[PDB]
């Protein structure tokens, strides 16, 4: 829609195109005023587009004016104008993202070294989203919304927040990528930040295996994966979830159990340990005497893991207390 070489009000020389999603596309483009290049996410000129886009400025907008910190791992919107009835929101360049990374190692992982950097710097910007006045769910983390900064180095930032609501501002039931969503959200329930959390847990995984840790093909299939490693979810969420029964069945005793489909390992079994490789050196044993790739390293990430993991978004870690996990300490 728009020429490699396109002028916009004496300031933006439009470059080339450099991502698309449901909202419209990104481009490269060289502001003048600031002699800089920025990326410019030009929203679709419909309705539905544009009223979600008004929410998404407005987020990004309340978080520039909480400059006392933590605010470094979200990408920086400098400003947004309307242009040809599309809103367009400017933000510096980053480079790559996560997936083009796991792409980039053949889908075999980064080690868990870098993943360490990744965890810490997407615990600081989930705890930086829980500071009480923002109270901002992202709604849809993965790997293909966090961007490095430069594609020498391990810091990233987090983009997107097309999704985005604070707490007690929900609009849709459904949300968050599939393979990342949060139990509480399958299960119809009224969400949190917590879901966040979720989806960190099943990314940092994912970033060292290579692969998706719950890699659903419908909500069915994506509930009976996250089950096949963490068990059938306590009695009392389900005692509450609207959408319990499209996956599981209440017994006499007040027990749930899988809804049986059509001929999935046992409830369970599908062990993180063995996901991981704890004991057997790493993803596939591809790690077997790498420095740093320590059996008792692993075991302080899969504890960590398993704490983002916890089925009670009430009882699941929070991003300061996933900060002083020992798997972030010297
Ligand atoms: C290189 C680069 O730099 C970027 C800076 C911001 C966003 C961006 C994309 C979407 N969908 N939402 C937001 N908030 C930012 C995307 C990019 C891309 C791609
Ligand atoms: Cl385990």
């Amino acid at each position: 829609i728009v020429k490699n070489g396109e002028k916009w009000m004496d300031r933006y020389e439009i470059d080339s195109l450099i991502g698309k999603g449901s909202f419209g596309q990104v481009v490269k483009a060289y502001d003048r005023v600031e002699q800089e290049w920025v990326a410019i996410k030009i929203i679709k000129n419909k309705k539905a587009f544009l009223n979600q886009a008004q929410i998404e400025v407005r987020l990004l907008e309340l978080m520039n004016k909480h400059d006392t910190e933590m605010k470094y791992y979200i990408v920086h919107l400098k400003r947004h104008f309307m242009f040809r009835n599309h809103l367009c929101l400017v933000f510096e360049m980053l480079s790559y993202n996560l997936y083009d990374l796991l792409r980039n190692t053949n889908f075999r992982g980064v080690s868990l070294n870098l993943t360490r950097k990744f965890a810490q710097q997407m615990c600081t910007a989930l705890l930086f989203l829980a500071t009480p006045e923002l109270s901002i769910i992202h709604c849809d983390l993965k790997p293909e919304n966090i961007l490095l900064c430069n594609p020498k180095r391990s810091a990233i930032k987090i983009v997107d927040f097309g999704s985005s609501c604070q707490l007690g501002q929900r609009i849709y039931q459904y949300i968050q990528s599939r393979f990342y969503r949060s139990p509480e959200v399958l299960l119809g329930m009224p969400y949190d930040l917590a879901i966040d959390m979720w989806s960190l847990g099943c990314i940092l995984v994912e970033m060292h295996t290579g692969e998706p840790l719950f890699s659903g093909a419908n909500e069915v299939d994506q509930m009976n994966k996250i089950v096949e490693v963490l068990g059938i979810p306590p009695a009392h969420i389900l005692d509450q979830a609207p959408k319990a029964r499209k996956f599981f069945e209440k017994l006499p005793d007040g027990t749930w159990n899988l809804k049986k489909t059509k001929d999935y390992k046992p409830p369970g079994t599908r062990k993180l340990h063995n996901i991981l490789g704890v004991e057997t050196g790493g993803p596939g044993g591809r790690r077997a005497g790498e420095s740093g790739h320590t059996v008792a390293d692993y075991l302080k990430f899969k504890d960590l893991i398993l704490r983002m993991l916890d089925y009670d978004p009430k009882t699941r870690i929070q991003p300061y207390y996933a900060l002083q996990h020992s798997f972030f300490k010297k």
